[PDB]
């Protein structure tokens, strides 16, 4: 079952997005069941997929807290924040676009899991 890898690249995958300004966040939020409710806070890593599989090897990972793992090479992100408001849609959205490893869990070699708490900031 690599449903949970699936999800995981729904929520938080977008290979090569364009502008990640608020418009964008606001779009692939809605385009990625984010919306209701309204996600208070949701990254997107960037580049080629691959690179994201490998955190969960030595390849491109270490560990990290308690049963996560952190990435070796940085990524390109974005992160969406809700501006305001109410939990249904229509949900706006403040675009982050950012550069820096990234948090998951893995499970039978697979990112299943992104840690949203480096991007709150």
């Amino acid at each position: 079952d690599n449903s949970r890898y699936t999800h995981f690249l729904t929520q938080h995958y977008d290979a090569k997005p364009q502008g990640r300004d608020d418009r964008y966040c606001e779009s692939i939020m809605r385009r990625r069941g984010l919306t209701s409710p309204c996600k208070d806070i949701n990254t997107f890593i960037h580049g080629n997929k691959r690179s994201i599989k490998a955190i969960c090897e030595n390849k491109n990972g270490n560990p990290h807290r308690e049963n996560l793992r952190i990435s070796k090479s940085s990524f390109q992100v974005t992160t969406c924040k809700l501006h305001g408001g109410s939990p249904w849609p229509p949900c706006q959205y403040r675009a982050t676009a950012g550069f820096r490893n990234v948090v998951v869990a893995c499970e039978n070699g697979l990112p299943v899991h992104l840690d949203q708490s480096i991007f709150r900031r």
